[PDB]
């Protein structure tokens, strides 16, 4: 039967591992055999929970075809303590590559780290249409796969070598030699609304090159979302984009590097 | 502050959100400006709701210093029922491609599906001594993450391209390749398990084992997605399979698929 108590904790795991998806009320009143005016009231208690403790929101949609929706949110205060902490362990001397890259592999493999990016990702792009997560193999692989998770949305991932295939050569800021990327033609839909993630965009082309690939399938760019940008991007390369960092100053020789804050707040 | 309700939910959504740790009672004490005892007869309910549901085992480790550890877990009736209906999306026609054969790519990118296989994974895997989840660029990465958060470790990928290289020869392939990690990229010493979506004939992992041996790491367990029938003498190594893939086209436009090992990583000796 379910007493209160048990509902309230077995309804807060069910919403967190089902997010954005609209689930109705007959649901839950089936699987705990309790009237949907008594979900109701379980679902006024985790809303204002979730929200008190910056889990994110439930959307509800009453009546006849009623239901509720959890949307991971993260609030502007822990999405800028997370960012400074992130960007003042990017601010080492000892992350500092050649060619002015930075060292960001130990950060994109931790559990922690990448929940908190996924959720920022998915905070942002909460209200945009997605169908797709996209990225690029290898290292913007783990970001999209988090931010997918928490828009529940599959994750497409381009690569740089099946079936039909769509392909498409771009420059990436790592050599100036021409590389192409595709994707297989039954990865994707015509007219998806893709959200591309990536871990670093340094002069934009691999973006670019994501975008051009999508043009290809006549798909749409519904948002753009990178960990770190160099200063400098050509805005023709790359629309609209949201970053959680900038690389504002690099140099090997004088081994002295400098973060600041990208403009994620823009989008707050 | 925080009514009881309230405290339930917050209560569930941090164990959830921090599996395979350590909780001091005394942190969720002053969380919610409660008494320990009073945190308990919560936990206790957590506890029973988590088992009944299938979601998992809250481990209470007593003492003064105490406090619980949410360890994820699948029961096998959910663990057969998954790996059935997988296995049938798998079949469909629709996938069978000229040459490489069977497309396998949306499965692997679909959150609904990475959820599951890495929660069965980590519930197989939860008992043993797991610093890192290892795997190969680049499909199966999604994979490795999942199970990965789960057990509450990093993800270490191994690349294709001081660093330590190894050579190989890969089931979908006619040559050696090279696989590699920087020596700054993973602790020696590690316990580690190695995550794969699809073992053909077995030397991309046994390249990965052998990578572990330059690192002096040990093979923690092996959990692959879909195995191709046929691994004779194997691999020096037992892996645990939820899948396996044979025929790719038999009478016309037919796959044939059956269950893998799974269910051994179910059952005690
Ligand atoms: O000048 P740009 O076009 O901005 O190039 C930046 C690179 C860096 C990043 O590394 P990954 O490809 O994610 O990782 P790896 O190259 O190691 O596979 C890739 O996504 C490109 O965006
Ligand atoms: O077991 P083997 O005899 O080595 O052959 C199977 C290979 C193929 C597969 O490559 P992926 O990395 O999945 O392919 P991609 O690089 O396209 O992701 C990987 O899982 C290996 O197990």
């Amino acid at each position: 039967k379910f007493r209160r108590s048990g509902r309230l904790v077995d309804l807060t795991n069910y919403l967190l591992t089902h997010p954005h998806e609209l689930i109705p009320l007959t649901f839950f009143s089936e699987r705990y055999e309790s009237a949907k005016s008594s979900i109701s009231e379980d679902l006024t208690i985790i809303k204002q929970t979730f929200e008190q403790q910056g889990i994110g929101t439930l959307l509800t949609v009453p009546g006849a075809a009623g239901g509720v929706k959890y949307i991971p949110k993260m609030k502007q205060a822990e999405a800028e303590e997370f960012v400074q902490t992130l960007g003042q362990s990017l601010a080492n001397p000892e992350r500092i590559l050649p060619g002015g890259y930075v060292y960001l592999t130990d950060i994109l493999g931790k559990p922690s780290v990448l929940s908190k990016v996924g959720k920022l990702f998915a905070s942002v792009f909460a209200e945009r249409e997605i169908d797709v997560v996209m990225t690029v193999a290898t290292k913007g692989i783990p970001l999209a796969y988090a931010a997918a998770s928490y828009l529940n949305v599959p994750v497409v991932i381009v690569r740089k070598d099946e079936g039909s295939t769509v392909s498409i050569n771009y420059v990436s800021g790592s050599s100036n030699r021409i590389q192409t990327m595709s994707l297989a033609k039954r990865s994707m839909k015509t007219g998806s609304n893709v959200l591309i993630i990536d871990d670093f965009m340094k002069a934009g082309g691999t973006i670019n090159g994501m975008i051009n690939l999508l043009d290809e399938f006549n798909a749409n760019v519904a948002g753009i979302g990178v960990l770190v940008e160099a200063e400098g991007v050509d805005e023709r390369l790359v629309d609209e984009y949201m970053s959680l960092l900038t690389l504002s100053t690099i140099n090997m020789k004088e081994k002295s590097i400098e973060i600041q804050n990208g403009n994620f707040l823009r989008f707050f």
